[PDB]
């Protein structure tokens, strides 16, 4: 019940951090995987050490041309479409008084509107097609709790979360399901990208927010992308067959819901 | 205590609905009223019948120079600044699936960055009086449960909610606290029309769809506006002084947290 | 709209800390109250001090004999009754694997069977008066938030909002409100003496527990009593007329639904 | 990673419905299961079809004394413990306002006391072996919403995630997780009791009482005991590994969190 074996997967953000781990475990799970990433050189290499093979495209996550034309040359590629994991996201950091415009925007044109589109899109092929298809997204932490300093990041996460339940209501009754999953504090570029610029915003040393962030959760450790992409597993398999519209917590004990 | 005796508040969105109700009672226990609103005329209207006077401003909340323009002609005009209702909003409803890209923008760019312009500009303005200032933002009972045919509405008011936490986190070490309601089934304009679409989307009569709103509430009536704007004194009022960050659900028991 | 004038309440627990404040709160807004409490010295002690008179009753929450008798006797000395702040509660903090069956019961038959009886009792009597009766139980951040060393108490707890919640489903169509206030780290003359136990299960300092509460509070400071009693007045009050079901925090931030 | 080869299972009230299907598929994945029932004729009757061998025993978790026998003599046979699903549950329907003291006691020894004892015990056997234990335990979708007719048994249940919530923040830092499941409307006795009571007590029929269950269904199907266990098997996998505290919604989408 947890096979992917057959399964032809789309991955946007799949080329570094979680989104490559997520790919790597479909993989391993018997699926087929496309990586659709801005950076369609390191999506290649991930798909190299893939064993059922798979494909790299580029895709601007924040451009309905873009997507549309991405999902189309990957559907092609795999020869069938049975899950999207839509895992593309940024953040900025900033106090909440001088969040500009510019990463406003940047935070919700990949986080909330690049989700809406791939999920738009890749619920209209699964009804062409007559698919039970799933959709995997990539929330956060930030769209169960408002984080300080991210703020715009927050809001934009909670989008993420409000879409995916609505989206499943809608998908239900077409026996296409609809999941996201919420991370904690984990170790990729994105974590040590933020400990710098949280370590000067609040005048500490990158350590100890690093090991603020260890105490603030039960199990003890920082989290890896492993921890989540098994966890994306599951929901992409019919182990999650009754599971739809909800936000999975991956922290660690952080936030319990 | 519930008295707001001397603040100086600014409703945006106030001319009509709910955030005209909000307008009145928060007059009715005892503040100067400002609404900033696309319908300069209607919140005019309002304004003549309020006890203790105010001002009507035109803003478009989806532009930071008009926000900044119409919060400082208000604040001008006030002779001060204690309180923030945002309550601007829109929706549109559509299938997921067929979710255009201006509607989606229209309703974030309404919804949640509205919501933010209002906010930041607010804060920064409390903070350079050293003002105890309150924020209540109306989200909406989407903000809690996704709803269908209104995803990209949903969406944008999880992002409310969420912009609201994380703000309330940031803002509570400076005394400045950040709330929002969630309001159910709300018998305003934006009902009627909603009552339409859905007739219209799903083949039934409109009064069919109104009955339906009822006979999920608990309570067993159509909500008004003004079981919105009570709470909403409340939460602007120091008898919510130890309360942040929350979305308090006026629906009638529709939902619960 | 927030006045309790001519109101009819019985408290129970309101002998002592957040129950007390709740009835003088209650009575400042109004009411005249009727304090139900396991001391009934201690009880009579609050009433002697408030404004509209009010009645002190001996009570055993634990026991549906005893709830029921005390409740005809203050319906009787109130002359009417229309608000029952079911309040009583109490704890020990003990770690989860060393948490005996005396300590288990004792924290359900209080906080959880406690509000049971009493919430029942009182809505025999509204239903049987066609009165739109309104209740207000006191659950805890420990209702939202498993707290360890507390795991009993907050399961108990949790059970108070559960309870809560479906009786405010069953009660809703008969124009009867069921609500509960979830507080944070509340200071009562306890206090002093539950921090020295904490900080001796911890290997801590009785000063190091209190700065690490104050600590974790976004608004800076130790919860009193009158924090919480604030928000019981509005959620019994017409204001809270389209709530029912709610758990609603009142942390200072700590907590965020 | 989802792999339970070698490991040690009890669950109690294995022998029909939910649980069977739990112990079921705990041992298709590859664990050994002992059975703790009440009734333990139908606990060896499902121990004797299973892969991996596996051991019945009796057990009445509303008795400290039964619990700690029936798992000492469990975990002997078994030759190690390494995972307990809790899942022994009842109810009754009743009006709120005629609930029993005998009925309320029944749901809540059954459901909250005897997760409790089951799940302390079993975490006191943990860490005296060094044992990286896991603990799933049997909610309800009414852990989260609160159930008309069901007030009891809600209160019960959000019991059993609150006391799921705090035993997984003490539990964390020694290497053991627990987690709950919260099943939606599923096909088992508890459901064709459930259906007539509800039918009896609302005026309706058995066959619409269950119609308006799918209904309610975004999945649009009754929910099989099948539907849990797989999710359950996940919990108890180390693809769970960094999940700690969680109620994972098992209902088809008719509950998001
Ligand atoms: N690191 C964490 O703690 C953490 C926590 C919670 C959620 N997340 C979320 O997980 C996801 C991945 O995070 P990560 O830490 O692995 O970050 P990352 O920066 O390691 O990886 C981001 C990936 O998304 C791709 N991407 C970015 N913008 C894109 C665009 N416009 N079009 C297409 N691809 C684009 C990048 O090229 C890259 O492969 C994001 O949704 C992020 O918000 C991360
Ligand atoms: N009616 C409901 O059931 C309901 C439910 C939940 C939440 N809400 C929310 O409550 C708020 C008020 O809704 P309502 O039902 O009273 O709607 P309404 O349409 O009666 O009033 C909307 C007000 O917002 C103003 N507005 C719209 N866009 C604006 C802009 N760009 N700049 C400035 N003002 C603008 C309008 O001119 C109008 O005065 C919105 O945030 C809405 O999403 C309404
Ligand atoms: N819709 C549903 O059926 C549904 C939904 C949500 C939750 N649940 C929960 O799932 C679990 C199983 O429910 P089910 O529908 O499979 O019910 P069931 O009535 O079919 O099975 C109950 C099992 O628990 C055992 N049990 C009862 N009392 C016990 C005691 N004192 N000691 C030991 N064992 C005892 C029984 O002997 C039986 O094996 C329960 O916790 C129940 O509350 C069921």
């Amino acid at each position: 019940i947890f096979d992917l074996s057959g399964r032809k997967a789309i991955v946007t953000g799949g080329s570094k951090g979680i989104g490559a781990a997520i790919a790597r475990a479909l993989d391993k799970a018997g699926a087929t995987v496309a990586i659709a990433d801005l950076d369609v050189m390191a999506a290649q290499a991930v798909v190299a050490g893939l064993e059922n093979g798979g494909f790299a495209v580029e895709v601007d996550v924040t451009k309905r041309a873009s997507v549309d034309a991405a999902m189309q040359k990957a559907i092609d590629a795999l020869g069938g479409f049975d899950l999207l994991c839509a895992n593309a996201g940024v953040s900025t950091m900033r106090p909440a008084v001088d969040i500009t415009d510019e990463e406003w925007d940047f935070n919700f044109d990949v986080n909330a509107r690049g989700v809406f589109l791939a999920n738009q899109i890749a619920c209209r092929h699964f009804l062409a097609s007559n698919t039970k298809g799933v959709i995997v997204n990539t929330a956060s932490l930030a769209a169960k709790v408002g984080a300080p300093l991210l703020a715009h990041y927050s809001a934009s996460k909670f989008a993420v979360f409000g879409w995916t339940q609505a989206l499943a209501r809608e998908m239900a009754p077409k026996n296409i399901r609809v999941n996201c999953v919420c991370p904690g504090f984990v170790k990729t570029a994105m974590q040590e990208r933020e400990i710098i610029w949280e370590a000067e915003l609040r005048g500490m040393t990158p350590e100890a927010v690093r090991a603020e962030y260890v105490s603030l959760t039960p199990l003890g450790r920082i989290e890896e992308p492993e921890d989540v992409a098994d966890v994306v597993v599951f929901l992409a398999s019919d182990a999650a067959r009754f599971m739809t519209g909800q936000g999975i917590n991956v922290t660690g004990g952080v936030r319990m819901d």
